[PDB]
């Protein structure tokens, strides 16, 4: 009984879909791409060319929505890399000490992850996935929205396909203000913080040993530095190879050539590691660029009139600075909240409202976490009324500075750090007292002078061929 419509057939559409199937008789997903057989890039998600990091948050929600996702990813070549003992990152504190594992994250090509929870997600056979179609309009009216007309791009044929819920996650490009407004509902407020940010990608084949158990590597911004914020980041990813994306905010951005990448992986950051390690490598790719990177979300749950059966969730109400790996955690705590809704109200006046309220919870750590670090970039153009983002900068600062370096050298403080920017718990944690309680503490061990890179790493950066 009852059926879903549910647009857009990304990451958000997918897990959204998978989670849906267990509460009503029929998903259909409108897309208007057309989608791959196996793990290749795709027109409808171009941001697949850049360094994805899956933090462990958003990882065990979707093994929670997709029993296997996880062992078939490392299946397929994806790396397991605990935070922070599998990381090598200079913070804007300095660099992180490599205490034992707290949290964790998989890396692989985003290609590869989409294609692994959209083939486990479509063998639910009521689920389908309609592509090379467009959305046209939600069908009812500002009271109710009973389904969506479509297109079908090849006939040119238009259709009404009904739905008791319409679900839009087609990403930040959605035209849901469009959809929305042709109901006759009010614009939502629009909130943003536009550092400026583009990214800068290369894909490379690293040495032959450093195939597998190599670290993620990151080199960060200085957010408190009144200079452009730039960074770079090298992940491994399946088959052998690293994805390396450097990015920087307005006056500060990376240059579009081959020949410059390595140069700003050296000298336009902080610490000229990743520059260094690329080195070692092969470069396969060439540079691919992205502007795709303010943080934009949608107020949908605070308008006045909001119609029965439509939830907005994932890039399409909540959009990040890509910089700090959150969008598709965020997407996975959006669907869980859905989820509970539904177990809690079924399909009754007031689910949707209910819905698009908890995601706006859902997604609220993950706005923080970008916003409250990107407001401060020189040049940065914003619109908000959040009174985090616009009131008592100085406190605020005070207490994110504090646990940020401090956690730099305290293992009890990195934990509490690391769980709450994987997304694994959340903000209010951190005022536990145990956590203040080790901040006081203070360092336990010596602030790293060099990047604490294990010799056993840097010895599978040459093959030793030319060696008798
Ligand atoms: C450069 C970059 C790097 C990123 N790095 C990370 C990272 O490290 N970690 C992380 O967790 N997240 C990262 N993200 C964010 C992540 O890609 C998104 O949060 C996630 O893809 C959101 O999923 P979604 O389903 O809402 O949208 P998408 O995955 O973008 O999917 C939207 C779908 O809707 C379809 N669609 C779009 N418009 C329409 C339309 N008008 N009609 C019909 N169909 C439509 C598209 O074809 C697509 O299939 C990054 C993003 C960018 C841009
Ligand atoms: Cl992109």
């Amino acid at each position: 009984t009852r059926s879903a419509v549910v647009l857009g057939g990304g990451m958000a559409g997918m897990l959204v879909s998978s989670m849906l199937a267990r509460h009503v008789g029929s998903v259909t997903v409108i897309d208007r791409d057309a989608f791959p057989a196996g793990p290749d890039l795709r027109k409808g998600v171009p941001q697949a060319r850049h360094a994805h990091i899956l933090w462990s948050g958003g990882a065990r929600i979707v093994e929670e929505l997709l029993p296997g996702t996880t062992d078939r990813l490392l299946g397929a070549g994806a790396h397991r890399i605990g935070i922070p003992d599998g990381q090598v990152s200079y913070t804007a504190y300095g660099w992180q000490h490599r205490f034992p594992e707290a949290q964790f994250m998989i890396a692989c090509s985003r290609a590869l992850l989409d294609w692994t929870v959209r083939e486990e997600t479509l063998r639910e056979e009521r689920i389908a996935l309609v592509e090379k179609t467009e959305v046209l309009a939600l069908l009812g009216d500002a009271g109710r929205v009973t389904g969506v007309r479509v297109r079908d791009q090849e006939s040119g044929e238009e259709r009404e396909v009904p739905a008791d819920l319409v679900v839009d996650t087609t990403g930040r490009g959605s035209p849901s203000k469009r959809l929305l407004a042709e109901l006759g509902l009010p614009a939502p407020e629009e909130e943003f913080v536009d550092s400026g940010m583009v990214y800068a990608t290369r894909l490379f084949r690293a040495p032959e040993a450093a195939a597998t158990n190599f670290p993620l590597v990151s080199v960060h911004a200085d957010h408190r530095a009144g200079r452009p914020g730039c960074n770079a980041v090298l992940m491994p990813i399946e088959d052998g190879r690293w994805i390396v994306t450097v990015s920087g905010t307005r006056g500060g951005e990376p240059p579009a050539d081959d020949e410059g990448f390595a140069r700003f992986a050296r000298d336009g950051v902080r610490h000229p590691l990743v520059g260094e390690l690329i080195a070692k490598a092969q470069p396969l790719t060439s540079v691919e660029r992205s502007r795709s990177t303010v943080n934009r979300r949608l107020h949908y749950d605070r308008l006045a009139t909001w119609p029965e059966g439509l939830v907005v969730l994932g890039d399409a109400v909540a959009a990040f600075n890509p910089v700090y790996g959150h969008g598709m955690s965020a997407a996975a705590h959006s669907v869980l909240a859905l989820r509970s809704q539904l177990g809690q109200r079924a399909f009754q006046p007031g689910l949707a409202r209910a819905a698009q309220r908890a995601i706006a919870v859902a997604v609220d750590d993950a706005w923080v976490l970008a916003t409250s670090h990107d407001i401060g970039y020189p040049g940065c153009r914003t619109q908000t009324r959040d009174p985090r983002l616009t009131r008592h900068a100085g406190e605020r600062q005070r207490v994110t500075d504090l646990v940020g370096l401090t956690a730099t050298r305290n293992q009890v403080v990195n934990r509490a750090a690391v769980a709450l920017n994987t997304l694994s718990a959340g903000m209010a944690s951190m005022q536990d007292p145990a956590v203040m309680a080790a901040v006081r503490r203070g360092p336990e061990v010596p602030a790293p002078t060099e990047p604490p890179l294990r010799p056993d790493e840097v010895a599978r950066l040459v093959s030793g061929a030319g060696v008798t």
